[PDB]
């Protein structure tokens, strides 16, 4: 009834991004739902779903930068190399400075089937607390993916000598969506609703380029039309503002990305 669009879900601890779906599918009464990109089940935040013909626009959404705010605790290593699983090793992480702790940080920034290359571009420390024998830090990372956070928890407990586990992970960014864009699955329920309508989504994230009743016939069947130069994905809008398709300018000839209106 919404029509075609994204929602910004802020994620429950527990759930799997599959299961979002599955109760997105049943509160926007429909089967076409998707999501931009898995969030881990232990973690909390940014999940973003894609409902009708807006699931086409998935992909364009995956690859987007992200930020976490994480806590790690060190001192102890788990069988999960998070807060669900059994402790493994224990030894006291007493003797470990702020100065110690920044600098195994910031030498963990960088790049870490066919192997993938992934960035953690920002491993910044907001806070520690002594719990005993062991310091709890809370940490922002942003990062290409957020899928080895647990494996730059152990390599930095690793790096100190002490060993470390994730606690708690919540994604405060995909892209250009953030927690106060975010609504929880109850907030949902009560009022079913998107955050985007499709055009508005793509009209916030891409170039835009208006087409002539002809163009944008063109268009609507998947064929091509002149280039004009723009840079990156872009939405071709008819007279109405509606997006049509997503573009990419392709030497003197355009390329259909995705056709959202066929």
């Amino acid at each position: 009834a919404t029509g075609p669009g994204i929602v910004v879900i802020d994620k429950p601890a527990g759930m799997t991004s599959h299961d979002v779906v599955g109760r997105c599918r049943r509160i926007f009464a429909t089967r076409r739902v998707g999501h931009a990109g898995t969030l881990d089940p232990m973690a909390t935040g940014v999940l973003v779903i894609g409902i009708e013909r807006a699931t086409k626009i998935l992909g364009l959404l995956t690859a987007a930068p992200k930020s976490y705010a994480a806590t790690i605790r060190l001192g102890q290593t788990t069988s999960t190399e998070d807060a669900e699983g059994q402790v493994l090793q224990s030894v006291p992480a007493k003797h470990l400075t702020i100065e110690a702790i920044d600098a195994a940080m910031e030498r963990l920034r960088g790049e870490i089937l066919e192997a993938r290359p992934i960035r953690i571009d920002r491993f910044e420390l907001l806070a520690a607390r002594r719990r005993d024998q062991l310091i709890d830090i809370d940490v922002e990372i942003d990062c290409s993916s957020g899928t080895y956070i647990r494996a730059l928890a152990r390599d930095l407990g690793d790096a100190l000598g002490v060993g470390g586990h994730v606690t708690a992970l919540r994604r405060t960014r995909v892209g250009r969506f953030e927690l106060d864009q975010a609504r929880s699955l109850d907030d949902l329920a009560e009022r079913p609703a998107l955050s985007l309508s499709l055009d508005e989504a793509c009209l916030l994230m891409f170039a835009r380029r208006d087409l002539t009743a002809a163009e944008a016939s063109a268009a609507a069947n998947g064929r091509s039309l002149p280039a004009v130069g723009i840079d990156g994905v872009y939405a071709a809008c008819d007279a109405d503002g509606r997006v049509i398709a997503l573009l990419r300018d392709e030497g003197s000839r355009t390329r259909s990305v995705a056709v959202l209106r066929p």
